[PDB]
């Protein structure tokens, strides 16, 4: 299967074991912004669902499928690969919807659907949108979508912006400098200080922040789920040219994302921006190894390259330079092992 | 391999990836009770090391091997399966001990050692002592131990005692009760409430507590690492009979452990008891889905059965009853997936 | 009789035996807010009583009739069905008011009065205003009221508002969870857990609380005693639409009531609101078996249906929903069996 | 029926409505002394139940029948008049004992049993033992008992003792004196003060107390349930002659009770005495209208006459005198309407 080919089995096992827990499903369900916005997007665009055939990619508890049912869908195929699939089946029965919702256990890349569908619904977004690589399953599912069929969400925007946060930056060295002591219980640890610094900076930082740390208007990279192919997500190149609104040291790039449900009646947005109420996605920050000084009016140019790996995540390569000075910075990050800083 | 035969590859990959991070080694190293007590046990029993051959099972950063070197060991074989092995080699060189500490990368079940050893050192204790199943590697390593050889630690004591803690119980039940809702966004979840209660209560609670919640003197189960065979740890049956010192609700059983380094000069104890300074092991509590009411003077009898599984952990079954009334409670816990309440 | 037809004898016996005790009359009389406010309402509107004919429905000790006498009433018919009537007569004589207060023993639905009256006075309010169904006797008594006659109290307002109180909810759930035990002295009780939850949550909680638990402005349901007919109280439908002021868990609805004495000189209010001094009515809360999550700005809509029963109380049906999400709750409560917290 | 003839319908309605509540059954069940002692009495006398035919009079939740089942009873007829009978039936089914326990809805005076029984079990005790008059149903049930059959409980002892409690005595007047004011909101209430006093003194006081208020060894009146006829409980004349252990003012009589289960293996006692842990029966105190002064060594003699009424309770007539002085006091109380004083 397309899934097995791009995924190490260990990662897959861990991944689907994770979503097999009712507590995790609960965690997602209790994100009111997320769940409420999905429900609103579906119900307020009822003409896109009334008497239509729906596919729910990775249904988990089945919540989105129930929303599709509330909107008057004729038939909903709810595909789920973790053991949660059996819990979803229990809920379909207890909610007396066996005639409209059909739970299909397995990976969307591997199962068979009896018919083509009018619309695909899913919640495949991870940290900085792409983590977990579930968007590829979402796009893969379009083999079951009728021509002129729709996708909910329809588009996803990843936003990047430079930030300044001296304390976050210094924190890394504060932690790494544990190893910079010549006699920890008689042992000289200093030779590993460099490796410890490297390790900490390889971790994207998951948490939220004050919008005032942002130093320029965000650059946006858009994925149109109606048009995109799975292969499009294997290598994501995000060029950027920031026009600095404030002077100071740029310690790295902040990441967040929006998705839009573009229905026949209206477009509904779900945003994880730092200007919006917090979600379980928080925001993500990737530090530069060396901060870059910029003046208001300077331009900070470069590239963020996301390379998919078989651990259902991305290797992140960020290169940035201040055009006016030529001062340059690079970093390589492992999105699979983020540092959850939020407290 | 003995290791591969008892371990799902997924679990192993995850497991050794975890210990490959310097931050984790740092976390363990910064547990001063742990590190200081190991150093004390080794240095105060220096005659057990001076001019001896040592095996360090799962050396991590290599700290224990350095303690063995400080104690005058002639040769130390430091076996480590994670990539941390590469970092240990760096420290051996930067500390000018290349003539004495020899890092051997690989599983202790799989590597080859040049000679038999006088003493095995290791830190194989997990939560509730047995978590991670690393004790089996430790015991397995005894194939390299001389007949008159020693083990550091030499023995392990698991302590269990009944506790009362209304707040914790209600804390978990509150979480479980999410699945009691008959109309979550219009969806009836209640059919899954039982499954949800089971899941949350399968989680051992890792944290510390006031000793006054304990309702009876602890029961002790001892493993002698010098005598035990790894096969002995596949099924661990711990019967208990508590003489209740206080009347009230028994919400579950609390667990901690001690290990002893029985050297020629002195015996040194490392304790994780709640009467002792806190360690990174904290303590572990297994909750009952329904508490058992007992009066002072009653006897609380039963069994704690640990069945090893392929995820490097144990399936825990606890059956307890108040003998005077026949009030019985049975419980299943998944030691691999605990709830870290300390945060 | 209208009373007997709507009342089981067991309930009636118990009810009037209850009010036959001097300790109970004492308990009510010592509610100073109540007694003082009634006295204030009557005396400050003395012109509505001066040389007037009065009917006191359910006079108990006779206190309100004495207030009517103080205000200058010419003659007061004080009707009382319990044995307390004999004690009231003792007080009428010991206070030398035999020429002005006339105790009529019996139920107001059954006795005969010599003449029509200018004004009816009564204290017929129970928990949630309607408990005990004495308002129906009060309204029934209007057959003795002259046209354009007055009633003290004149109107009653029932207030309802959503509240959050996790502690109360868990307090009740904890009690219910006794029946969750799989081995109580070796016996599995779990099969009855559902029935136990239903029973406990069927109990309205009588007590007071901090106003900060209230999550929206109260909704008001008004009964005009001058216009209402007793039949109006057999089935009381109270629709509601709350505009949520705070985000959180709605554990149920809180209930209280006000009554107003609309006299010629001034309008006097007697309130049991949690913003006001405590009375023996306290306040009443109806819990949901499962709380409803709401955000500030959401609307919580539904209906409270009160159906009178033959035990001189009400069967309560509460249906509520968060309009934005469709989260719905239905509950059935037995006002006859409240929990005094 | 015998029940209807001795009971006002209103009282019966209220009575069985009361026990129809799970909360009340629970209230009784949660009395650990009561329930635990019944269980102990039944299980420790297992030879009295093993392969026997049992009758449970007023089974309520059915708890005692399950205890009879634990003891090995062959068949248990569980009679219950309230709607609780249906809840008991649910538990019989859920505990897989339909082959051994037969729930019979209705009054034991009115239902038909197919067979004679070896032993009757019941918990028919009220305040002062006799309140609620359920002992008469218990004795009435012996028409179904084999000649060589047993009763559990086998005997009941009601204890009476003189007490001194100045504050309790004064309390009555403190409350009654509410009516002794000439202008309560302008009203002279004084004319009702006497009636208020009378009312308060007619109420037995239900609560507990310090045993030091007791001025003499209790007098005991024993009912042997194996020998007694229900008619014996219509008029209970309890003569007493107390040998005063302390000097002082006697304000009234305190009441409590014991029952004994006289089995083949052992006799088990259930006590509600103030020297024992508190039960849901508390204790009962009946005041004298006027206190009696007594010296240590004096004898306090008289009679407590309990006259059964149609409200499933008793009118209590107490006459007492100090023999040495001839000082006499009496009271008449209505046990149907006690004052619950406990705090
Ligand atoms: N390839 C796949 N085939 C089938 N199911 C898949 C696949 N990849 C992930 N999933 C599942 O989708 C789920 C992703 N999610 C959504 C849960 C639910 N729709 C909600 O919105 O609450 C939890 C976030 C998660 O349960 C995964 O197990
Ligand atoms: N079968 C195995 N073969 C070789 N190494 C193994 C095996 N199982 C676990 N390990 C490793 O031991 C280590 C266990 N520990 C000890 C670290 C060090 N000794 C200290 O005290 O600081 C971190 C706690 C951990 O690094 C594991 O990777
Ligand atoms: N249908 C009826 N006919 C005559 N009397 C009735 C009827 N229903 C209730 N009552 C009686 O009114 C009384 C109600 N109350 C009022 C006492 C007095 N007015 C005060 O405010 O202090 C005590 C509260 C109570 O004694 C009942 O017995
Ligand atoms: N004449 C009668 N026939 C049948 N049942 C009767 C009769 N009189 C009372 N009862 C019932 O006995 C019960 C008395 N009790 C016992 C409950 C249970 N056996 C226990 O020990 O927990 C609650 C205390 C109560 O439920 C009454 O409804």
């Amino acid at each position: 299967s397309v899934f097995s080919e791009r995924t190490e089995e260990s990662s897959a096992v861990q991944y689907f074991q994770f979503y097999g827990y009712l507590s995790q499903q609960q965690n997602m369900m209790q994100d009111y912004v997320r769940t409420g916005t999905y429900q609103r997007a579906i119900l307020q665009n009822h003409t896109d669902f009334k008497d239509k055939i729906v596919l729910d990619v990775g249904c988990g508890s089945g919540i989105l499928s129930f929303f599709a049912a509330q909107a008057g869908a004729r038939k909903i195929y709810a595909v789920e690969a973790s053991t949660m699939a059996q819990h979803a089946e229990v809920l379909v029965k207890s909610n007396n919807l066996t005639d409209r919702i059909v739970v299909i256990p397995g990976k969307v890349e591997e199962v068979s659907l009896p018919e083509q569908v009018d619309i695909i619904i899913s919640e495949p977004m991870g940290y900085m949108l792409f983590n977990e690589r579930m968007l590829e399953s979402y796009l893969h599912a379009k083999k079951y979508l009728k021509p002129s069929g729709n996708m909910f969400p329809t588009i996803g925007d990843v936003h990047l912006a430079p930030f300044t946060d001296e304390q976050l930056y210094m924190e890394q060295f504060t932690k790494a400098n544990f190893w910079y002591q010549p006699s920890f219980h008689g042992v000289d640890l200093s030779a590993l200080r460099g490796a410890a610094v490297d390790e900490y900076f390889r971790q994207p930082v998951v948490d939220t922040f004050d919008i005032r740390i942002l130093m320029a208007k965000s650059v946006k990279y858009t994925v149109n789920f109606l048009e995109a192919k799975e292969g499009d997500l294997h290598r994501i190149e995000i060029p950027f040219k920031f026009h600095m609104l404030h002077s100071g040291l740029v310690h790295g790039l902040a990441f967040w994302f929006d998705v839009a449900f573009i229905g026949s009646i209206m477009t509904v947005w779900l945003s994880t921006a730092p200007t919006e109420p917090l979600t379980h996605w928080y925001q993500v920050r990737c530090l530069f190894q060396s901060p870059l000084f910029a003046k208001a009016g300077d331009t900070l140019s470069g590239t963020c390259l996301l390379i998919a790996n078989k651990r259902q995540s991305y290797d992140i390569s960020i290169v940035a330079q201040v055009d006016q000075t030529g001062s340059k910075s690079s970093n390589l990050l492992d999105l699979k092992n983020p540092f959850f800083r939020y407290t």
